[PDB]
Order: C-alpha cells, then structure tokens, then sequence
C-alpha cells in the first residue's frame, strides 16, 4: 500500500502544513501504508509517469491560484490514465476548500481531509478504509479467483498428479526445476474439477465471467478464451462455419491455419488476390476483388466450384492488418461482402489493440456503431500474445452475431473438437489479464505511447535521411509518407517535420493516397487502406521509385545479417524491406539503439570493413569466399546479383497468376495420408501437383496450396523456386526460407502427389 | 551445494578423526558448501530418505566391521535411488582402506580422501570440482538451455509482445500479475525465433535433443512433444493414420478426443465391447473380440463398411489402462490385433510410469523385447500431466516403427495440423524434466514409492473390513484379490496379511483369474488382465456377489457427496464404487487422512445424524426434504429406490447392445454445421438420430457416438437415460453427469439430427 | 499456531529421531508454528493440564511398549478433555505402525506422518493444513461472525453515535476511557 501525497503550498507560513503533512505521513506508516512526500506538481507528474503502483493520492494546492489549479487537473488526469480508479483526497483548509466547492471539484475529488484541524489518525483510517475499497476491486475475475485458489494446499486424489508442484521436488533436477518456475504457477494449474474457479470447456464459473468481461471490453456478442493460440481459433471457426459441400472465399494472404480449416473441413476455395508494390510488400486486396460479380466470376471461373454457381458460400476470411501492417477500411470490406456473404472472419492475429486507440477508426471489425439487423455474422481472432500482453497460445475468438449466426450448442461442437480437456490456466488467466490491460483508460493510454515511440523512430530516420542526402549520401529512410496535410489548416507537412499530435491524432496522415508514391499500390482506391504506424518497414537503398533496381544499393539481407549479430531479429525482410515492431513491451527511447546500430553499419559499409571483424558468423558459413572479403564488396556482389537475376519480377509473375487447381486441399493432404506422395526435384516439378503448401520467403505468403499444379517449363511458380535456390547456393549463409520444401544437399525438395 | 559427511568411528579415539572432520567441514564452509555431519548409518540414511539435494557424500566406516560395510553400502544405495550420480568420497585411513580396496568397493567410492594425513584444503577442493561436475550434467537438455537463455533480457523486436514480462508492469493489476506468477515464467515465454533454443515445430536445438531423449527414455522410435495435450496427441494420430476411406477398429471405451479424430478424419468406425462387472465397472475388451475372426465379422455386419469386407483396417485403438484401473496383457493384445493390423494405438494417456517399474511388466507398449521385422507399428499417447509430474496440456506421442509405418515427412503435416505456431515452452520443459524424472534409477524409485503407499492403504482397509466384519459390521472394502498366494513358496494369505515385498515384486497378486470372485469379470481368460495398484477403488456395502442388490446398502453418491465436503474429490463413481487416485505428488502416510474420514462417514451414518450438521451444502439443494432429515435416512431412501428401479441392469442392457448406426461420426457433425439438427426431449428421441455423444456417468464412456440412433420405444438407451433422469428429480443435489445432453428445466435435452 | 511434539524413544539410537525432530521443528518454525518438544509423556500431560492452547499434537512412542500406549492414550483423553478436536498426528517408524494398525489406533490418531522416511516439509505443510482446519471451527456462530464484522471500520450514517468508540477519543477522559476500555468492546457494539 502506498500513498502518494503532493502538496505545494497550503499555508502562507509553509511550518504549518509541513508539520500537519508530517503527522498525517507519520499515521500512515503506522498502518503500514509506505508515503511519498512530493512539493510539486512537475515531481509529482514524473513520479506519477513511472509505472510505480499508487493506491492513493492526498494533494493539496495553493486554492486561490489558477496554475496550480490547472497542474493539479493535469497531476489527476495522468494518474487516471493507467491507474483509473485510485482514490484521491484533497489536502486543505477547510473555508478555502468549501469557497472552491462545484462540480468540477467534485468530478476529481473522492474524499476531503480537512489537514489542519483534524486528527492524523481519522485521516489515515479514511486512507486505509478507501485503499483496501481500491484493491478489492482492481483484479479481473478469474485471475481474482485463481489467486484466492492457490492458497489452497491439499492433496486432492485426482489430476494433474504433481499436485500443485510437490512432485517435481523429489528429485534434484526437478528441484532446480520448480524453484526456477516458482510455486504459483504450479498452485494455479488446479484442473477442471474445481467449482471454485469453474471451468474453461463449459465456460463456467469465473471462466464464464472472464469471457462476458472480454466480449463486453473488445465490442462482441460472444468471445471464447483458446489455449491453443489463433492457429485453434481459426481452425474451430472454420470448422464451425463450412462443410464439404461449400464453397468459400479465401484471402490468398492467409495464415497456413487458414488452409488447415480447409483441409480439415473439405471445402472448396475461391482465392481474393492481393496487391504488391516494387518492394515486395504484399498489400491490400482491392475492391474489385470482392464485388459480387469478381466474386460470382471466380466461382464460375473454378474447376472445382464451377457447378455451385447457383450457391451462396459459406464464409470468407481475410487478413487485417497484413503482416507489413496494411490495415483495411473494415466497414467498406464488410459492405462489399455483404453483398456475397453471411459471415466473414476477420484474422486480427497481429491486430488486437485497434480498438483502443482513435487513429484506427472504422479499420477493425469489432466497431462501435449503430448495428442493423441485416448484418452479416462477424468472426475476429485476435492472437492476443502477438502484440497484447498475453503468454503464448492465449487467443480469443469474438463473434458478433448476424444474419446466418450459429448458436451456441452448435458452435461449443466445433470448439470442443480443437480443444484441450485439460487448459492450463495460466493461458486463461494471461488472456482474462489482457483484456484487463485494455480497459477503460489503460487502453488508449497503452496504445498512445507505443504510437508515439514508433512516431518517433520514424521521424528521426525521416530526418537523418534528408540530412545524409543533403551530403549526397545513401541512408535508411522509413516507409510511410514524406509530406503530410493537416486538414484542419490546411497546412503541409514534410514528415519528420510535422508535430507529433498531429500525426497522433488525424487518421488521413497515414492513409494510402492513389496520388502518393511511398507506398507504391498502384491502383488503390481512397480512403481504402491504412498504414499501422507500430509495425515500421525501413527501406535500404537500391531500388527506383519505378520498379527498376537503381545503378548501387544495399540489399537488406546484409542488413538483416548486421541486426542479427547484434540481437535485433526483424519480423519482415524482402530485398530492400526491413519490418521492425513496437509493442506494448517496449520502453521509452528505446529505438534510439535501433538508429545507432543503423548507423554503425553505415560507416562500417563505408569503410569496408573486413566481413572476419564484424560478421564473423557469416564467414564462418563459407570461409573460402566470405573471408578475404569487406562488407561494401559483399553488399555490391549482392546487388549486382540482383541486378542481373531480377528476382522481383520473377516474384511479380509468380504471385500475378494464381496456379492451376487440380483437387481441394482436403484431397491433396488425404492422397499424403494413402502414402501416395513423393518428394521430387525442384527440375521435375513441371505437371506435378502439390502436396502440401509452399510458403516462400519473401513474400511470406502462400506461392501454391494443396492440390495446386506446378505448371509448364514456363510456369512462373517453378521459375520462382529456381531463383530462391539460385540465391542460396550463391550467398550461403544468406539462405532464403519456403515452408513446404525439404532442402537436401543444398537443394530443394517439394512432396508432391504420385502420378 | 551441499555436503554430506557421515561417519561413525574411524579412530580408536574418536577425538582424532571428529578434529580432522571438523576441519574439512570448515574447508567445505569456506568454499560456500554446506555440511551436514551425521555419526550414524540410520540417521544419514534417514536424512537421505528426505527430499534434500545432497551435492557430495563423504563417508567413513570401521573398516574392520562388516556390519557397517552392509550399512554405508545400503545407505550409498539409497542415495542412489533418487540422487544417482552424487560423488561419493571415502573418508579412512589410508592403509585401512588399501587393506580394504578391490572391485567392491570402487563400484561405490568415487574417490579416496586420507583424512587423517592430508590438507583439508586439498579434500575441500576435489569436493568442490567434484560437486560442480556433478550440478553440470544434471539437468536435461532444453530445461539447461532454457534457464541458461533467460538470462538474457534485452527487447527483441518480434513477439510476444510482453517482452519478458516487461508489458505486464505498466498496470496495477498487471503488476499483480506479474508478481504472482515471477519473472520466470515470462522470461522463458521467447518465441520460436531464438536459434539458441531452436524450435519445437522444426524438432531442432535443445527440442530435437528433448525428443531424442524421452524416446530413449520412453523405449520408442520416435517421440514427439505436444502442448495441446493428448487430445490434441489422438488427433494428430487419428490424422496421420486414417482417410475417408479407411475402416477402423475402435475400442467402445475411448476418449472423446478418439471421436474428435473420427469426425476429423471419416472414417468408418467398428466398435470393439468391453465387458462390465456388477459394480458398473468397465472391464477389458476380451480376445474374443479381437480375433482376425471377430473383426471380419465386425466389418461385415456394419450397415457402413459391409462393402470394404476385402478392405485391411488401417488403424485401432485400445485404451489402456482403463479408467478404473485394468490393464491389458499388451503383449498378447498385440499379437491377436498383428492378425489384422498393422498400426495399433494404445491410449496410455492415464499409464505413463507402467515402463518403469517390474510389476506392470508386459502391460504396456513401449517394452523391453526383442524385435521382430514383421511387427505392426505401434502408437503410445501419453498425458504426461494425469500421472508424470508435468503442466496441463503437456503430452508424449512415442512411436516404435513396423508395418506399414509413417516416416517423418507425411507425419509432420498431422503434428503442425493439430498443433499451435507459438508454443508455450513452459509445458515443453515440463515434458522434458517429467522424463528427466523417470530416467534411470529414479523412475523405479517413484514407482515404488507410489504403488507402496497404496498397497498400505489397500491393507489397512481390507483390515478395518475384517475386524468391523467381526464385529457383524459393515464398511468399506478395498477392490482387489482376497486372498493372494506367494508363487515360490505356494503359501496362500489374506490380502491384509500378505508380505508388501510380495504385493510390490509379484505380478501374479495383481492378476484378474478367472476362478476369482473380487473383480466379476466373468468369463475372462487368465493373464489376459492386471489390476493396477495405485488406482484404488473402495466398494460400499450393497451389492452381492452375484448381481443383485442386497436387503440393505450404503451408496456411493452419500459418501461421495461426504468425501466433496472435505476437499476429497474421487475421480470415478458408480452406485457402489468409488476410486481414489495415488500419484507421484502424494506423501507418505497421506491415506491414513482418507482412513479417518470413512470412519467418521461410519460414525455419523450410525447415529443418524441431522443433515444439517454433518452436510448443509446438501440441505442447501432442496431443504423442503433434506432438512429435517439425517444421514442414515438418506442412505435408505436412496438404496430403496436403487431396490425399486435397479438401475445396474440398465445399465447392462444399454452397453450390452450397441446402438444402430444410421452414418459415421463426421456425417452428423456435418449435419451439425449445415444448422440440420435440433434438441430434442428424452421421451421423443425414438429413432432418432443423435448428433453428437452420449457420455453418461456412470460409466463414463460413451452410449452412444454421432450418427447413431437411439431406437425403438424400448430401447435400452432411452430406458437408461430416463433412469439417470429419475434419479436426478428423485435426489437432487446428487444429480447425474451426462455429457451431451443440455438440461433445461431439470429435464434433459439431445441434439438430434433433423429428420 | 501451537504444536505439541510428546516422543520418548522411537528408535534404538536416540540421534535418528531426534535430528528428525529437530527438523521437523525446524519446518513447522519456518510456517510461524511455534512447538513445544517434550521427551515423556509425565511432562507432556502435565503440559497439557496448564490452559494452553495447542493447535496439533503430534506424538510417537516405543510402539512394543503396552505401558506408553496406555500414556500415550491417556495423553489424548487428556488432551481432549478441553481441547475435543485438537488434531493428533503419529510420529512413527512406517512398520512398526503399521503392525499396530487396528480400530483403537484410528480412534484417537488422525493422521500419520512417517518421521524417519518422509521430507520435513511435508509433514509441516500436514500440520499446517490440519491446525488451519482446526481453527476454523472452533469458535461459536455469533462470535465467529462479531469477530469478523469487527473489523469493519468505515463511518455508518446510523446509531450508535459513537461510531465504533471513534467518539469517545474527542476528550481527554474520553481517551483515557476507550483506551481502558479497548477498541474492540465499541468495535463490536453495532
């Protein structure tokens, strides 16, 4: 318990409220409530900006002074951001406290401590009485009551057997084991047999609870608590939504868990292509792909569908935000769906925060709006140990219900048959915490600041690039808008030049203009598309604002080798596309790290500094040719090779063209289970069908699913893999990933279907 | 570190060697290692019997004495059991130890320390190297990589977004949170791109060798590690083994997770009975059901696979050990299913300790043999959480390769089908420690401890049941052999007056006979069965020895709902049956606690005391009858009505005849999904078709499965679910489990499919 | 918390069982209960006649003497005479227990902890279980919620006006009464 008291100046004689302040300070501690004593109100607001538990705060200012008045307003306001419900009493006179009396007062004030004629010891009672209301109330349910539950010792005789974590003492590795984990975690992992806490699976007790409080805090008629992570929300909603004899629309940039409810419940494909720009950035599906018609044309337009054009389908999935941080107009895809469709699954796996913050507005599924009845059914997963505070596994379904809506006896079958019948709770208890993070203030608290350190890593990139390009230098420059419009004033902005509550607050600054050249989705309709300002692509130099690979540049892949040995592991890399992400995880300043070792590799490109003192790890890969050797030699080796194997084109006509369909995915996987598959050669995969999916990077979405034809001789799908395996046999240790592939000796192997 | 040094009397003045001790102790205390000096044999080998981490043990005998060799070899031994590879240092006189030296003793002694003649600084440093090789190679591979990795503590800039528990400090509650669970727990949350780990997914780094190592332990081909549990093992299997187009061999008494993988998969099911006893026990499936004859039969007489008669089943399952303790012969269910098969799965998700200990010897999958090439393939799922020491959801698939085996590559695609993209490595590392436990010398050691603690408890009631029955008494009796018979001496005993040392070494006590009475398996083969000792079940008085009801009885739902009051919570129950569960958590002694409660029951079912007192959380359910009532009353009302409406030959009749099958288990789900399918009273379900599983307990499997129908007016599946229903309004708070029924109204509801 | 431990000679050599008890003692200090070791059963029932609250006993004897079972069971009778539900472990060797396994042992023991075998901690965290259990019963149903309702401070707008005795430290004799007095007597007057 602590309380934290800021006075400034109460009496004209400052011996009097000292004096008073110390008494009742004295009092607390004798109740065991620890006290910080601050004199001002900048003090208190950075102690307050510290994330220091506060249970109570007891101020007191000048009351006849307009600037304290406003600082003490300010000092309440910050600490309601995150600590929102923390009692605060006013420390004052009583005739200068009653003078001030109104409702704005009384809309900050809970409680008054008359200091100067009163006893220390009631004051303190009060504190304490109003400390313990504050801590009674602070702990979402079932964390509340798996933390009263873990109290309890005894042997039950049932499951799990090492009984609250006395099993794993009784032998020394077992020891070190358990005192490394800690005793709670093994207190709380209790089973399901308890009606204390109730149980996951018939969404009972304070698990029923944790879910009505996270369906009322994300915006859903329903949410599910999974402990098997998005890739088991995604399968149950597919395997609740669809049968074998449906036809179903599929953003082709799906999670591969996507195309096991697709394999898992038969159901026959329709693909929604998505859009790229010149550096590989998979963007957004557009319009055109999602009216009516484009939708009733691919449907008759499939070998496997063309006899269902008569059937409405049964589902549709798209991804928002997109790995690189492309964020949907969600109220538009969903209008444009309405028209084909009853329910649509939004996979917000990296996209859980959205609703929390304004700068997101109408570009999540789960909005607040005025609902009409002949609305579709609305699926969104949200993985929520991604980018919310969750352990991993932790996700949750939301639904909110519409036309075509599936109950809940219907749906419990399919969540039951990808589920657990023993959760670990301590996955609950991290989702029930969560969603508890991103209540009321904390929310928009927690997404102001990681918006606002992203801001600032990009303004400052922003800047360092004009300033090296002003010496007539190369540098790493963020991908997002250079100039930017206020529309209130009207006013433009360069980027790194704009204020940072603009960029904050107006939602236009971070849209996809069909007249702006950054982000480069040629085509795009307005008002469309977003960029996520947390999920930050650097771009390296080398490629023209055209499409064409300009004379020199820096290929990414170096740069991504550079950041690995220094532990920065990046989520994203194409050819000149770096992804880094803020999360609710990061600190402060931070990124001013990321800037410093950006700039290290520049003067060490520019020195051409030897690859056996800065990157030993990667001669270590093929001594022979990464020794001897300087790191501008290899950046220049790799951008010549660019240069003449082009490989952006060849991943331009790979993903252009969809591959010809020869059987549903169910099929393919079911000809693996009869053992009729066969690795074979990446030369011989001309008329062969796939078995299973392959995924390569870059772009990081699927090139062929299941059951999908390689092609002719000229197929760009074959021609693709070929540059992959061009690439890594070139650059070892620069090797590219594409799941799907088996790599012996260097070489490429793809299990298809035997002929 | 930790040091023990026990010695008696190495001098003939013990103020010798007690000053050369004191000095080496105080050496060990310089370098920070903890002693412990005991003076005899019985107190060392009483501390070592504690769970204590001893580092080193330094001993010293009389080495003229050969009843203190047989003691310090005993106590080495013992220290071994649990502590396997501590150093052991000989603490004598030099040429008393030379005089002494030979084969036997350096198979214990590790190393000389002349004590009497040498630096104790000397002695003190070869203890300290000796401690710290000894703490290097205790902990198995990914627990060392893990706590070594969580050391490090920079922002990674990928997920999880909590960043080492770093999120979760920004609020109160969060930092509730955090504190409650430690720090650890979030540091090892990483993510699967830390190559110093490696990955589970990929089955590389520290997961490849955690695998390697628990199928050395688990005596298997390959391992594979879930963090799904084994529901998600089952469905995995069940995925990999079987098409649409397969028939397989089911065992009726299955998980739901086996239902789960049959709608997954659609495959044909044919049900292999098992048998009951009059108590509702489930039995073991007899040979005369898995015939090659049998089965054919089987196939040919199922509305849904008479047309694959010339077809091979592609996979079976047992599940063993049942759930009330019965363990197969697995040896010769092996070869009699090796005349049909050649994938067998055996459901060990309750049987996981059977390799590591004698008495379960050819009972089990994973076994010691010597290996035929035309062996069928053998599965082994384990739920390493129910009876290792391990998290919820943490769970082994062990496979030994034969015919028709599945390599690595079509596995794989069934292990990532069912699993998550980011594990929580807190349940890997608890899957590799609960090996770790079970390695070497250990496992037996934990094993014995167990299955000792429950023999005890079984004796000491078998004797409370003798001397009540003297005195013309009645009470609880333990479910086991009567009378046991000792195989070398040919020596018959009473089960309470039978040696331990008999009941833990021989087999042969724990045998199902056919010519026994105990368990009412009538009919069944000899050696075809095993009752498992530590699943404990006690019977109440009321049945009699032939399948009828006796003039008077105590059911188990009283004692049950006595046993709830006090924490205990038995893990299966019928009419007169109630099974406790002994695991690797439990303490010793721990049973006498459970004694003591039953003799109370006895005490206040006696005096008939007031319900009021003795159970108000009862009187609470309905008080109109169940205040103003006592104990013994209504024990006698409930036993009349189990008079009036035996609901045992219901029982019988309802698992004696299987239920017509109208489509397989994935139809109906998939009339589930296409929204064909409706709830439905008990008294209209005549033929019917249910949609899901009809789970009653008891006896806890399933009556019927989807897609089967419910029958006539006089079927025996409606009858029993009307019984159960009867039951429930008769005595309420005592109500039933029926899993897949809703209850509404106090009256239960099936989903059916719509007609 | 209070436990008794009442043992005269479980084993041959007197060292084993007393290090063992010493460190159970140790275990049950570490869970805040204090313990009380006595070595006959003459001082432990003279003990028990002195109006002290013991929360568990915890007793183990020659288990082949009939003599000091005979005090050992007087012992308990004794024990319980004021203090009925006090819990009664036996400390003890696991065999020679169980060759005295029968109806009378179970009449006055509740619970066994096998001292010689068994992890201190274990048994402490039995005790601990057990004396918990034993106090949560023990007192009667309107001091047992007075009790708890005590310690509820806050303002109530409603007589009596001295506010659970807040009123009474206004004056100096006031001070002086409700300090004489106490604060739970005007805590409980509700």
């Amino acid at each position: 318990m602590r309380a934290l008291i800021v006075y400034t100046e109460l009496t004209d004689k400052d011996s009097v409220i000292s004096h008073a302040v110390a008494r009742l300070a004295s009092e607390l501690n004798d109740e065991h409530v620890e006290t910080v004593i601050i004199r001002d109100f900048e003090d208190g607001l950075a102690y307050i900006r510290s994330n220091t538990s506060i249970d109570c705060l007891l101020y007191g200012r000048d009351m006849s002074d307009r600037d304290e008045q406003i600082q003490a307003h300010r000092l309440i306001t910050q600490l309601h951001r995150r600590q929102e419900d923390v009692p605060v009493f006013l420390l004052s006179d009583r005739e200068e406290a009653l003078v001030a009396f109104d409702r704005n007062m009384m809309e900050q004030v809970d409680e008054f401590a008359w200091i100067l004629e009163d006893s220390a010891d009631f004051i303190a009672g009060r504190v304490l009485a109003a400390i313990q209301r504050y801590r009674s109330q602070l702990l979402p349910p079932l964390m509340k009551s798996l933390i009263k539950y873990s109290d309890v010792h005894e042997y039950s005789w049932a499951a799990p057997g090492h009984q609250g974590g006395v099993g794993f003492t009784k032998t020394p590795a077992g020891r070190i084991y358990h005192d490394f984990f800690g005793e709670n975690l093994f207190r709380t992992d209790i089973g399901i047999e308890r009606v204390a806490v109730g149980s996951l699976l018939d969404h009972t007790g304070a698990f029923g609870e944790c879910e009505k409080n996270a369906a009322r805090i994300f915006g859903a008629d329903q949410s599910y608590s999974v402990v098997v992570g998005t890739s088991g929300s995604n399968r149950t909603i597919m395997q609740a939504c669809m049968t074998d004899d449906d036809v179903v629309v599929i953003d082709r940039n799906c999670h591969k868990s996507i195309e096991q409810g697709l394999i898992l419940t038969g159901a026959k494909p329709v693909y929604m292509i998505p859009s790229r720009n010149r550096y590989g950035i998979i963007g957004p599906i557009y319009p055109k792909e999602m009216t009516p018609d484009a939708i009733k044309f691919k449907i008759a337009a499939n070998p496997l569908t063309k006899g269902k054009v008569k059937q409405k389908p049964a589902y549709s999935v798209v991804t928002n935000c997109t790995y690189d941080g492309v964020c949907y107009n969600a109220r538009k895809v969903q209008d444009l769906l309405d028209g084909s469709l009853d329910r649509i699954h939004f996979d917000e796996a990296w996209y859980g925060y959205a609703r929390f913050n304004p700068l997101y507005r109408n570009h999540f599924a789960m909005r607040d709006e005025e609902r009409t009845e002949n609305e579709p059914t609305i699926f969104a997963t949200h993985s929520t140990h991604k980018l919310l505070n969750a352990l991993s596994q932790a996700s949750f379904i939301h639904v909110r219900n519409g036309r075509n809506a599936i109950d809940f006896n219907r749906f419990n079958q399919a969540y039951l048959m990808h589920s657990t019948t023993s959760p670990l709770y301590a996955i609950c208890a991290s989702n029930d915490i969560a969603a508890d993070m991103m209540d009321g203030n904390s929310g928009r608290s927690l997404t102001d600041e990681v918006i606002r350190e992203s801001i600032d890593f990009r303004q400052s990139l922003a800047y360092l690039y004009k300033e090296f390009l002003n010496d007539d230098e190369w540098f790493f420059k963020p991908w997002n808008q250079e100039m930017v419009k206020d529309p209130a004033t009207g006013k433009r902005y360069a980027f790194e030049d704009a204020p940072v509550e603009l960029l904050m607050r107006e939602q236009s600054c971070w849209v996809m203009h069909p007249e702006d050249k950054w982000h480069g989705f040629n085509d795009i309709p307005d008002n469309w598309a977003m960029l996520d300002p947390i999920k930050v692509s650097i771009l390296a130099p080398g490629m023209g604002d055209d499409g064409k690979l300009l004379d020199t540049g820096v290929p990414a892949a170096l740069v991504t080798a550079w950041l690995n040995h220094y532990g920065i592991v990046p989520t994203r890399t194409t050819d000149f596309q770096i992804m880094f992400l803020f999360s609710m995880g990061i600190t402060k300043g931070k990124w001013g790290t990321l800037v410093n070792t950006l700039l290290s590799f520049k003067r060490h490109y520019d020195n051409n500094t030897a690859l056996k003192k800065v990157l030993p790890e990667v001669v270590a890969s093929a001594p022979e040719i990464y020794g001897e050797m300087g790191l501008r030699d290899l950046g220049d080796k790799m951008f010549a090779y660019l240069q003449k194997n082009n490989p952006g084109a060849r991943l331009n006509q790979a993903y252009s063209q969809l591959p010809q369909v020869m059987m549903t995915p169910r099929d393919a996987y079911q000809q693996i289970v009869a053992n009729r598959v066969e690795a074979v050669p990446v030369d011989q995969l001309m008329g062969r069908v796939a078995a299973n999916s392959i995924i390569p990077y870059p772009p990081g979405i699927p090139m062929l699913l299941s059951g999908e034809n390689f092609g002719d001789e000229n197929s760009p799908h074959i021609h693709y893999l070929r540059s992959l395996q061009a690439w890594d046999s070139e650059f070892p240790g620069f090797e590219h990933e594409t799941e799907g592939t088996e790599i012996i000796d260097g070489q490429y192997y793809v299990m298809c279907v035997k002929t």
